[PDB]
């Protein structure tokens, strides 16, 4: 769903795509605007983030839906933080889905198709090659990142129920946040209704997928979505 | 604005009352309901925070404008924290009112009227009798407090500039939240407006102080006062 165009050794060109995907690519399609709604809120998200004082990747806009990137050296992990049981966390704890978490709970993912993601800890991450000090400065900015959006979101009725990251080092060796932050990475709930504004309405046909986007979007700037 | 009155060695009654006083005494007024606003906010706040593990001296309701609380060894403290820089900060910090903080700041004040509560730091805390672990124990605290108090009101439209809080210590020798919270203790601004819904429409003659207080009782309840 995004194409990385390299510019140089410093920067490439990250290129959002309306295709959508799940289940390993056995369930496909194309929503037009996606990759725009997409971009939009990566920006609008990694900016909020920047004047927090966090590390990101972004660098600027170059169309609708194609940033500036940093090049990074990526750490070969998906990092997710939850506030509210949902999806797999299910399968971990005894809790129902949509029960509020006392404090956020991190988890860490070896990125690996072929294994298909697994969750791994600290000695895991060590073997990988990540020392136990990235690791903790890893789970911190995710930290921060989680209070700023969760916080930020919930000003306008959004629930931040859980979210993806990806990290990696840039020049000086400062570990930054990377790839993207959209509906396609976190799952969002509607605080009233408690309704999926994010990639589980395609991954289970529970609605319009552009529609929920849109809604994010408008809620975040109070501007319906155009071009 | 509150009177202490011992039960027995384990209780007091808080009794919240309507005087309103700033600048050292040297400004007073009596506000009708501003007790019972304020015992009332404070035991929703207190429950709020009971409800996620903090340990305070809330223990019940006497009247409108009674709590019941557990008697504490109180820590010689004023312990401020502080989100949106306003007031005293812009004495310390290059920083205009209103500018959002990145991080909370925690700052530490020796609780005596003669020395219009002065800022310490640590090494006067540990002269004061404070151990380094007490006070990474309370700031710790604290900073879960706030993180509770903010976001719970900004869902309600009103953000939490900045509080100070008290602490005192139980019979089993733990850290316990004290005193009051209220907008005679905390800096609220109304989210759109930044209005303030607090004591700072007294002391600087802003507005109407029992409507303000009024606005964070109806916000949080959804009933009018
Ligand atoms: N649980 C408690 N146990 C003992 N003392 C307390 C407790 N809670 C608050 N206090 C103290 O009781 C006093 C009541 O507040 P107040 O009448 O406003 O006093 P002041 O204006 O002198 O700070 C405060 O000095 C506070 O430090
Ligand atoms: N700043 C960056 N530098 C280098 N690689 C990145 C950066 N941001 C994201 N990536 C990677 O680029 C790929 C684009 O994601 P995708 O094509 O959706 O799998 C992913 O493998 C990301 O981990």
């Amino acid at each position: 769903a995004k194409k990385m165009i390299p510019i140089d050794d410093d920067k490439l060109i990250m290129e959002f795509k309306d295709d959508a995907t799940a289940f390993d690519g056995t369930k496909k399609a194309r929503f037009k605007g996606k990759g725009w709604l997409n971009a939009q809120l990566s920006v609008i998200f990694f900016k909020l983030l920047e004047e927090h004082g966090i590390k990101t990747h972004f660098i600027g806009v170059a169309g609708g839906n194609r940033l500036i990137v940093e090049k990074l050296d990526m750490y070969p992990l998906e990092v997710v933080v939850r506030n509210v049981v949902a999806g797999s966390l299910k399968k971990r704890l005894p809790l129902p889905e949509g029960y509020e978490l006392p404090e956020p709970i991190v988890e860490l993912y070896y990125k690996n198709d072929e294994l298909h993601d697994p969750m791994i800890n600290y000695y895991h991450a060590k073997v990988l090659g990540i020392s136990l000090d990235e690791i903790k400065k890893i789970e911190e900015i995710a930290l921060k990142v989680n209070e700023i959006l969760k916080d930020y979101l919930a000003k306008k009725g959004i629930i931040l129920v859980d979210f993806k990251l990806e990290f990696g080092k840039d020049k000086n060796g400062d570990i930054v946040l990377a790839d993207e932050i959209s509906p396609d990475t976190c799952r969002f709930w509607d605080a009233k209704t408690k309704r999926s504004l994010d990639k589980d309405v395609f991954r289970f046909d529970k609605g319009d997928l552009i529609e929920a986007y849109k809604e994010i979007y408008e809620r975040i700037t109070g501007e319906k979505p155009e071009f």
